[PDB]
């Protein structure tokens, strides 16, 4: 028989094979053994169930693993296989309307999407806190931070310069293709998910927001836009291609465990979210760059990430570019 | 301003950056300097124009570069840049209805698609031979050959076994996910384009068709199906995941130059076309495998590649699986 679960198997494979992600959660949960042991937990967007089993293994008394997608069935199978059907309970459907027998002492979730908030489960986590979390109850992870830096994307640089190098390899000039490749690769308003390294970072990264997940007003702030201003000074001479946005999340310490998606840190499946200018701009050591970044819901889909960028490079005029995920 | 030529720039970048491809054509054209010098050429599906300039550079008197996609405009720019607007002429639109001032002494084309015949220009090349090629005229490349071998795809092997290794890394058993991953990754009828190496080849590759491009009856054979039977004996003990199909093309010698897409040869953007069985089958040294492979047009689209596989492994019954490109 035939199945169309290829894409489905692929994404869960990707998340679990992300050892930075998955080991951070394993360790972050065990860090909170003292506050979990004998306690009840809700896992929002439980997927294949691995995080809920981790909670069990930190000594949680009972875990409710809620998952709306079709993978919920594999999660029940996995729970059973680990001898935990008595303690970890798999409930299909969205957390917004699932009905539990009791309020919980903790919520755990890997809710983060690309650019933190693309197709993320944050709204669901916050709905569940309000509805099902006891007072004094805990959230794992407990906070997030957002960062921006200017970039000189060395791979993009190579793709654009490609056409001018054709002469040197095949003896035909194609340098005229360069303006075209620039229009095609940068002349759009889509957020590009791509992994960079420090070789691409052109100024000290800046934190432009800090979100305490349990704080009053966050659901409203998500609606109106999460972001802030930033200022930085370039390291050296390079083509500025735009900006990169990434995040970290923090687990309580029970020294906090930080899971980072920075290009200066080990790679993760989240990579980074790249915001390209329409064409490269030359910068130099100490060229100043300021601006503002705002993460927003899209008009027809709150879970499709929009990013509004305002930026000023040196003594160029401030400009605006409004981006969205495909 | 914004543009949607990203995908467009990407594919041409890919072809030209394919040095095996592009250098094979450069050399194959120059091999035929004697038959080109002072002669007229038609380049079918000229793209960015690079192959037509190669023909000029082999001393062709005049080259007609015909291209139906939007890239034809960049080709005219590239020709001009190489000082060849007097000799190489860029004509938009499909070759089937383009009107040239004269018949030609040669047709050149990189017409091959994935699996040779997915979204290929072969039908167009054959139409142009009939309509515009002089008698005694030449085609570059002049022939193609198709090959099949059984494979043990080491990357697929790793993906399937992934779930049983989760215990060893995170201390949660997910071996039950394996049946699921198998359904999802192999339980479909899509041709998968993927690059392999000899570490994946499980028996001596077999040639199942040879196409002399200028031969009578080929347009008809393409309609009815190109293919043939094959027999082979496995090297050793491994999970059989299915079969790989690839091709080569040959340029006249003026020792023929062969451009190959075999996994035993240097990588090309064509990679190989993989035909997965619904699940892995154990084989051993000298396990015999026979069958038949046929490349066919799809019912609603002759340029969407269909492959009908009949195969028999050892003393298992012959089976059939009917594949197509997405
Ligand atoms: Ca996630
Ligand atoms: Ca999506
Ligand atoms: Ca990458
Ligand atoms: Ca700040
Ligand atoms: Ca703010
Ligand atoms: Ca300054
Ligand atoms: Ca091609
Ligand atoms: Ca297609
Ligand atoms: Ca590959
Ligand atoms: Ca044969
Ligand atoms: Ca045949
Ligand atoms: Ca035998």
């Amino acid at each position: 028989l035939y199945y169309e679960c290829y894409s489905d198997v692929s994404v869960h494979e990707e998340m679990i094979a992300d050892q930075v992600r998955t080991e951070a959660y394993r360790l972050g949960i065990l860090k909170n053994w003292a506050a979990l042991r004998g306690k009840t937990v809700l896992d929002v967007g439980a997927g294949t169930g691995i995080l809920s089993i981790f909670c069990a293994q930190a000594g949680a008394r009972r875990v409710y693993a809620v998952e709306a997608s079709a993978i919920w069935q594999q999660a029940r199978e996995v729970v059973r296989l680990n001898g935990l059907e008595d303690r970890v309970h798999v409930l299909p459907g969205p957390v917004e309307t699932v009905e539990l027998p009791e309020r919980v002492d903790a919520i755990v979730s890997e809710w983060m999407g690309y650019g933190l908030l693309h197709e993320s489960m944050l709204s669901s986590v916050l709905h569940a806190r309000t509805k099902w979390l006891k007072e004094g109850g805990l959230l794992l992870p407990a906070s997030a931070e957002l960062f921006v830096a200017p970039i000189s994307d060395q791979m993009l640089e190579w793709r654009l310069g490609f056409w001018s190098q054709v002469k040197q390899h095949y003896g035909v000039d194609m340098s005229c293709m360069e303006s075209f490749a620039t229009r095609c690769l940068m002349g759009h308003s889509e957020i590009v998910v791509q992994d960079l390294s420090g070789e691409d970072v052109l100024a000290r990264p800046q934190r432009f927001a800090q979100l305490e997940l349990a704080r009053a007003g966050l659901e409203q702030e998500l609606e109106a836009g999460v972001g802030g201003r930033f200022r930085c000074s370039c390291y050296g001479s390079a083509p500025l291609h735009g900006f990169a946005v990434w995040f970290q999340v923090t687990f309580p310490g029970g020294k906090p465990l930080v899971l980072s998606t920075s290009p200066l840190h080990p790679a993760t499946h989240w990579k980074q979210a790249l915001l390209y200018l329409n064409e490269p701009v030359p910068v130099e050591q100490d060229t100043d760059i300021s601006g503002e970044i705002t993460l927003l819901p899209s008009p027809d889909n709150p879970r499709r990430l929009r990013i509004l960028l305002r930026y000023k490079v040196g003594d160029h005029e401030e400009k605006t570019k409004d981006f969205a995920m495909e």
